[PDB]
């Protein structure tokens, strides 16, 4: 009946780092997916109140969205690229869990996922 609070995007207790991999994840990976026509349902946490789905946050215990990823990268929340990649993986996995193959949202996630995995193969060295 209420939306849970969004995931943290900032932590003063969390050590900050700016690596070539992390600048690539913001400037190339995030930027590509953020401007894609299918990005919009993934750009903010699932507003399960507006959308009238109070079962969303009962099935999905680890929510993630691109808005949260974008802020985390801008806030140097991540120490390594692998924590950011795991958040992208969580965002897509959540969509596949709640929904089922052939659903338009699932097809939109797959197109974004395809484009993400292509960009991650091209990740620079440390
Ligand atoms: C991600 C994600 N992962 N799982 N889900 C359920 C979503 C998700 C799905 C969303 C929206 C937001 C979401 F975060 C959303 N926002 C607004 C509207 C309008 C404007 C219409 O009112 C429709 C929306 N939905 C739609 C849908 C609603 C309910 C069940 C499934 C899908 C989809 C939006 C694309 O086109 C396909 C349907």
């Amino acid at each position: 009946h209420m939306n849970p609070p969004p995931p943290e995007t900032s932590n003063p207790n969390k050590p900050k780092r700016q690596t070539n991999q992390l600048q690539y994840l913001l400037r190339v990976v995030l930027k590509t997916l953020w401007k894609h026509q299918f990005a919009w349902p993934f750009q903010q946490p699932v507003d399960a109140v507006k959308l009238n789905l109070p079962d969303y946050y009962k099935i999905i215990k680890t929510p993630m969205d691109m808005g949260t990823i974008k802020k985390r990268l801008e806030n140097n929340y991540y120490w390594n690229a692998q924590e950011c990649i795991q958040d992208f993986n969580t965002m897509f996995t959540n969509c596949y869990i709640y929904n089922k193959p052939g659903d338009d949202i699932v097809l939109m996630a797959e197109a974004l996922e395809k484009l993400f995995l292509q960009k991650i193969n091209e990740l620079p060295t440390e």
